[PDB]
DNA sequence: CCGACGACGCATCAGC
DNA sequence: GCTGATGCGG
DNA sequence: GTCGG
């Protein structure tokens, strides 16, 4: 319908991110590429396209532009930027954001291939980025997930089965495909009023079986890293994967599996509900809202369905957490 | 006109 | 060495 | 870049 438009967008926001370092006309863009792709007509104007929410004037011109011409200068010219267009790819390499890639084409590195010759000046995190570079772009088939689904909960479960793991993200709320997978993870003796080795166990077991291959981050409460299904002894391999494991305090986990279950959409609304109820979520907690503002003492939430139930919703199954 | 546009854990750097 | 800032990813 | 107080 409008796929030239919303790709046009897309570009644009990349390189207000990667190059310009402009993170908020990035957004911009994208919630205008959002909204022009929900837009179930075939766009014929920049008039047209501004009675949209976040598209402006400027958009706007470049709608016309491209309608009449099929292209946009702008764009065509930093496309063909050496420097700019260097600077845009480098950051595809989880690790390097938009200051490492300027750094980088500044001495003259532009290139997977530079990289992979100037190991030196890569940190670990970016080392394994350039390693993974075509498994981390792959997306993830809900069959996969499933499998990887079922060694976690097994680990979780064998290091102690009074741990409580949960794989959010899209996956939960039933998607086809995922870009990665996402844990939370919580044990009863660990409260936000009350050990240093939870998170460790968990990731250690599954570093012991081998679904763990690298670390790209690991805390007392977060790990960041790399994993892979076992293959199958004859066919090939599997990609390697994202996994990220979160570690919550039990009183804090509900509040922490709807956030991260999202949709992103579907969090906004959900809270602007529970503002006009008198009550305010966030990642942690659901608090109740006094007569002049002020936030008292987070409630108990012993499941999702509380957190609606405070609210006056009707439980919303993860299927239908869309928007 | 002009400020908001998410907050935060972990790795690493800058400064002391 | 320690403290705070920055980069980065989500 | 867009919105809105």
């Amino acid at each position: 319908l409008n796929g030239g438009i919303t790709d046009m967008l897309t570009e644009l926001a990349n390189f207000e991110k990667n190059v310009s370092q402009a993170i908020h006309k990035y957004n911009a863009y994208r919630k205008a590429a959002s909204v022009i792709a929900k837009y179930p007509h075939k766009i014929k104007s920049g008039a047209e396209a501004k009675k949209l929410p976040g598209v402006g004037t400027k958009i706007a011109e470049k709608i016309d532009e491209f309608l009449a011409t099929g292209k946009l200068r702008k764009l065509e010219k930093i496309r063909q930027d050496d420097t700019s267009s260097s600077i845009n790819f480098l950051t595809r390499v989880s690790g390097i954001g938009p200051s490492a890639a300027r750094k980088f084409v500044d001495e003259g590195i532009k290139t997977l291939e530079d990289l992979r010759k100037n190991e030196d000046k890569l940190n670990h995190h970016q080392r394994i980025g350039l390693k993974y570079f075509g498994d981390f772009e792959k997306r993830i088939p809900r069959e996969e997930m499933l499998q990887m689904q079922d060694i976690v909960l097994n680990e979780v479960k064998k290091v102690d089965s009074e741990y409580i793991a949960t794989v959010c993200g899209s996956f939960r709320r039933g998607a086809e495909s995922s870009g990665d997978m996402d844990v939370l993870l919580t044990h009863p003796s660990f409260t936000s009023e009350s050990q240093p080795k939870l998170l460790h166990q968990v990731v250690e077991q599954l570093q012991k079986v081998h679904f763990i291959t690298d670390t790209l981050s690991k805390g007392e409460t977060k790990f960041m890293g790399v994993c892979q299904l076992p293959s199958k002894n004859d066919e090939k391999e599997y990609p390697h994967r994202r996994i990220d494991i979160r570690l919550i305090p039990k009183d804090q986990y509900y509040c922490g599996v709807l956030y991260f279950t999202g949709s992103d959409i579907f969090n906004k609304n959900m809270r602007a509900h529970a503002l006009e109820k008198g009550f305010t979520i966030n990642e942690y907690t659901i608090r109740p809202l006094g007569v002049t503002g002020v936030a008292g003492e987070p409630l108990p939430v012993d499941s999702e369905k509380d957190i609606f139930d405070y609210i006056q919703w009707k439980y919303r199954e993860p299927k239908d957490r869309s928007e």
